[PDB]
């Protein structure tokens, strides 16, 4: 599977230009919790999709991109406003990395005093990494009201983020910012929009293929039934 | 209105916004003036539409540098026509970053024209070092991919070529127009920007929100004069 690049960070290469990382960080009362993200590389320029929970781990990751990939991190896109998405944005901004996100994520970050991504979109936005398309789509609420997905057309790889659960997952998880009623519909749109997905990376846990989508949908619907009757 | 050169003049609309008019010849029609915008924040500038060519674009960009002491770092074209992206080649050679309707990008690619970098489909708010540049695609009009750029902190709308100045009587170049969709787009624009202080068209004098209704009338009148 992966390769360690820190005592807490491991990385898995999915394609010549795409890698997915696993960042482990302690969360009070849950021990070391892993969160996923992506590193996309084109012409020695890199895009980081989600940051680890803090600056320190984000800096480790970016230093690896420089030291081992000989790439400069120029681009950043977060899945949503949670920590496993923008926990390291303060460091990236100190470093001059440009950012793009769902306009909803920007409003939420501003409202909450968190580091704020620069450019906001409402429907879709294809960020060009020196000619390589990183297609960002907001298809509706799910795990978080502002959650988006990032599709890499040239690679057939989808970083669906936290709205998607890994195959070993059995619970809906943290729903404090979720839109459980919209969530199954959002998954339906994801399924239909990216039928050629070869790799599908969730916000936490092992990546897989398109089955993660149906897997997640069953979890949300089971959650809905469980908390509705009797 | 200040003269930048014999073929380019610029008018300041607010502390942070300027509108330029550059004159270039259209094969078979003579000299035609086209409009664009210069928005400035913390010595960084956004150019909305470029003159018809690299030469004129470079002239304008050096003036922003020397007279306005701002560096152009950002670019947004109204659509794929020359009066929007004619000087994109030069801008890209200068390291200027660009955002545009995805439609504009696809059109520029299929035509072998300079291609903007980042494409959006509904709306996009570009941050000029904190100053918002709100871009919206509200439907086809003068061109199928035409958008508008709203400056919320200024109440200034660069509507582009989908809008005509007050003196206009004709619909103008409609070779890439979506005439039947156009009035519907103007309705969407009207409902969306009732607070406009300045409304700048792709060609002609800028005015107020009245250019939107005026244009709707021109497009409708056109539809009539060709249906008798
Ligand atoms: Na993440
Ligand atoms: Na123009
Ligand atoms: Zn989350
Ligand atoms: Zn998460
Ligand atoms: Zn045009
Ligand atoms: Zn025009």
């Amino acid at each position: 599977k992966s390769v360690k690049i820190s005592d807490d960070i491991s990385i898995t290469q999915l394609s010549d230009k795409v890698y997915t990382y696993v960042s482990l960080a302690e969360i009070e009362g849950w021990g070391m919790v892993p969160s996923n993200g992506m590193i996309v590389i084109n012409n020695h320029q890199a895009a980081l999709l989600d940051t680890p929970i803090n600056d320190a781990q984000t800096e480790m990751l970016v230093n690896w991109v420089t030291d081992s990939l000989h790439a400069k991190v120029t681009t950043f896109i977060p899945n949503h406003w949670h920590g496993d998405c923008i926990g390291g944005l303060g460091y990236l901004q100190r470093k001059g990395v440009q950012s793009y996100a769902n306009q909803m994520t920007i409003d939420l970050a501003k409202e909450k005093g968190l580091p704020v991504p620069e450019h906001g979109f409402t429907d879709s936005l294809t960020v060009s990494l020196d000619g390589m398309p990183l297609q960002c789509y907001y298809l509706g609420g799910g795990h978080a009201t502002d959650n988006i997905v990032v599709w890499l057309p040239t690679e057939n790889i989808l970083f669906g983020g936290c709205m998607l659960k890994d195959n070993q997952a059995t619970s809906i998880g943290n729903i404090s910012d979720a839109d459980v009623t919209a969530w199954p519909k959002t998954l339906d749109k994801v399924k239909a929009k990216f039928p050629s997905a070869r790799y599908v990376v969730p916000g936490h846990g092992d990546y897989g293929g398109t089955e993660l989508i149906e897997h997640t949908k069953q979890i949300v619907n089971q959650y809905i039934e469980s908390t509705s009757k009797p």
